[PDB]
């Protein structure tokens, strides 16, 4: 019998396990995959790191910044220089030093006042209990899309906002409750924190990619504490402890931290069954839909033409791109995402068909040199059996107020972690770490 | 190796198994519970049958009516006589021959216009492909609640409509896409079909209850075909067949029919993993929330006072009640439901606490004789590990159009049944039977 069994070796589970270990308690981490890092995943291709999962940290994210520095991982800045390209429907691509300046002054004002109005709502949503917002009943019964329509903003402003919503939530404004969206914005500290490079969540990358930072965190655990390729199938509990069932046998512990995406937490064979409010909360916490890609070129040819590599296309299957070129300056990489419906359509197609769609959008925005592609590497996180969608869960209307209060509440000896349980930077690596710190503190207090 | 393995001995699984068997193919039915019937469940108490799950059949439910006839189960009518009682907030209870006649003629007109307008939308929704409705994109981007507000119907009319929505869907109008609600209404053949007793889904009951009809259907299988208390944990397939994993070992078949609620279908360990569109569809098909109760009296005392035993209290935790007394005329039974948010709140309390809430509402509406209770029997279907909510799944905005197309499509040698896959009377016993007939036909075509 160990003191704590942790299910999942994402940043949440590894953070929880290292905190239990450093407090001097015994811990076992059971991870389904043959690797740590979960929704962060780094592969070596073309002599550089390819982050197929989470890759960016920003200066409001104190826990991931501290962990990167603690474990000796260097950061590099997300390229900021060069013109952005904006494309609307059947129109001509517009170059501009910033995407802001491809709109009228009235449009930019309306966009910024829209963002300001969502932040006004967001500030009133308690980070620990969104269901206790004074207008929780109204806001949880409204989609974000209905709220956008009530502002009366023009089409091109609603369209620009929709690109940003899909890039942040991996879901459309019609899928999200306003209460969910507003909580998420509060959790990040504002709309510009979610959307911006400089000053925001996309400011910095890790030299060598993000999975190696998870490997360094796992290296703080003693030999034998981490079991890879060991999916948790069952979690039974009684008055004395918890019994974990794997294909390979049984693990006994005093307490458990389950640190997996909500959909996957509900699929475990719990004995006794989870209480109905928490089972149905997980039924109401669907993962997002994103396909992340890296288009590889021999060089970042767009830089020589004064382009940043960022395109913004509210009408295309790809909404937003970034220059993903490493500090060495080769190979050239354009990084981007299919989001929401576009992700589900693209996920049903082949890699070559997704490549063709991306290259076609880049050809019409960056230029026809985009068709001379060296390689194209992508990942549909919906098709990952141990994730079942990035970046994280969202809550549709009605879910936060009725089922939401069960989110973090322990069920006897089974405690909960995962970015979806964080108060600050929920949905990000930074919130995954927060959740592991919180769950570890709970379990250590409960052991006696 | 049997020709077909069926997962689940609900009406859908049992119907599929009997159709495969009658075509001369070998079949095994693996059922998790110690009984058949699934979301139908009958217990003997006070010398009568208590239907804890599905209980009613009505006109236009041709498949369940034919099955009842075939297997020798007689119907008895849902009592229709006596005054209904309507109560708003802290007002006086209103007696009326019908719920209709507790409202002004302007209110009734507005209600019937609202019902008519939803039926018009419904008739445009293809029963086999709701996502191919010409306005599918707009209808799936709206909640039913937003649509109700857009009609401009008065608030007290929207409030009465909301009671009906929660009674039918076991969910609020804010949880449902308009496209989902429209499809469901088309599937039933109209609003009146869903809400009415005489002429609608609540018209008739089965003598002896519904589980015995499932037991008679299961008795048409050869000895040894049905295995009870055998939860399916895994379902593997290759080019040659399927392998079912249970606690006890492995069952091989050529093809599988999975006939369980969507949430439970996603928790099976599929090898290969389900395609991402179907996995994420199940994440977007949460079960409703209902606690169904029967209050038992020595006699149906309300009949002698000219009361039907139906109360309608939009501002109380319980929805519509019904005279649940059997044809013998004793014991007296009041049947009713906690629905949606009220069901989630009620599920977290004890049976005795739910009893006290029900009895206080009945005392206020039927009178003080409602406190003279013999017994109180209820079931929280959210707490049932092999259902995880009644009556069935609903779909939030964005789900039908983006993920919905994966609903019925076989995945290699694995076919899908369950009421949630029915075209006609989806959500009812009648649709469960349809889905079983359809899945059997697909598997028989594939074997031959
Ligand atoms: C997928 C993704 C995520 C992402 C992103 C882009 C994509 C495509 N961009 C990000 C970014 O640039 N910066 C950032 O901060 N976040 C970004 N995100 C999100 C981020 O990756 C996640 O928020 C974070 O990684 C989540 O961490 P958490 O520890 O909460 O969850 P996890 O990584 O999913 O780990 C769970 C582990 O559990 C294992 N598992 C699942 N089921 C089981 C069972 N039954 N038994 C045992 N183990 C299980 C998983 O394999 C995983 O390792
Ligand atoms: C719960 C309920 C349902 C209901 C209703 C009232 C309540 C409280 N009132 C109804 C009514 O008056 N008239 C009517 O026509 N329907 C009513 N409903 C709905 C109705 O009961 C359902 O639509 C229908 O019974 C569903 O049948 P179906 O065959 O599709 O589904 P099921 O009954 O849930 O059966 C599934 C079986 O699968 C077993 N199970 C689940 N998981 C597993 C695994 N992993 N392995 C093996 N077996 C599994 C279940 O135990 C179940 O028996
Ligand atoms: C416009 C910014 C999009 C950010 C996508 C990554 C979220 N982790
Ligand atoms: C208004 C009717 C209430 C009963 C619904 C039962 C659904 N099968
Ligand atoms: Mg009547």
């Amino acid at each position: 019998q160990v003191d704590v069994v942790v299910v999942g070796a994402g940043f949440a589970g590894l953070t929880a396990a290292r905190a239990v270990h450093e407090a001097g308690r015994s811990v076992l981490v059971l991870e389904a995959r043959d690797r740590v890092g979960g929704r962060t995943c780094t592969e070596e291709h073309h002599g550089t790191w390819i982050d197929l999962g989470g890759q960016w940290i920003g200066p409001g994210q104190d826990r991931v910044a501290a962990l990167a520095a603690e474990l000796g991982v260097e950061t590099y800045p997300q390229p900021t220089e060069g013109d952005d390209v904006v494309l609307f429907g059947d129109g001509e691509p517009q170059r501009a030093p910033d995407v802001a300046l491809a709109f009228s002054d009235e449009e930019l004002t309306a966009y910024l006042e829209l963002a300001g109005a969502l932040e006004a709502i967001a500030e009133k949503v308690p980070l620990d209990a969104p269901w206790l917002a004074p207008e929780a009943a109204a806001w949880d019964a409204t989609t974000l899309r209905e709220w956008v329509a009530g502002t009366g903003v023009p089409d091109r402003v609603a369209g620009l906002f929709e690109v940003a919503v899909q890039a942040v939530f991996a879901a459309t404004s019609a899928q999200l409750s306003l209460l969910h969206a507003a909580h998420y914005v509060h959790s990040a500290g504002g709309w510009s924190k979610l959307t911006d490079t400089e000053g925001g969540a996309q400011q910095d990358r890790l030299v060598g990619g993000v999975q190696p930072l998870a490997e360094r965190l796992a290296a703080r655990l003693p030999d034998g504490a981490l079991r890879l390729s060991t999916p948790v199938r069952g979690l039974a509990q009684d008055g004395d402890g918890v019994t974990v069932r794997t294909a390979g046998g049984e693990v006994r512990a005093r307490r458990a931290i389950v640190a997996v995406p909500p959909t996957l937490a509900g699929r475990i064979d719990h004995d006794p069954p989870l209480p109905p409010q928490r089972d149905q909360l997980l039924q109401h916490m669907p993962q997002g839909s994103v396909v992340k890609f890296h288009v590889i070129y021999d060089e970042p040819w767009w830089r020589a033409e004064g382009l940043s590599g960022t395109v913004l296309c509210p009408d295309e299957p790809i909404g937003v791109t970034f220059d993903g070129t490493p500090p060495a300056g080769t190979p050239g990489i354009v990084t981007g995402f299919f989001e929401g419906p576009a992700a589900v359509a693209a996920g049903a197609r082949t890699r070559e068909e997704r490549r063709d769609v991306v290259v076609d959008v880049l050809a019409r925005t960056l230029g026809e040199r985009a068709r001379d592609v060296r390689d194209y590497i992508d990942r549909d996180w919906s098709a990952e059996p141990w994730t079942r969608g990035c970046y994280g869960a969202h809550l549709p209307p009605g879910a936060w107020t009725v089922y939401g209060p069960a989110l973090r509440v322990p069920v006897g000896r089974v405690h909960w972690a995962g970015t979806e349980t964080a108060e600050r930077w929920t949905g990000y690596i930074d919130g995954a770490i927060e959740s592991g710190q919180r769950a570890a503190a709970e379990v250590l207090a409960a052991l006696g």
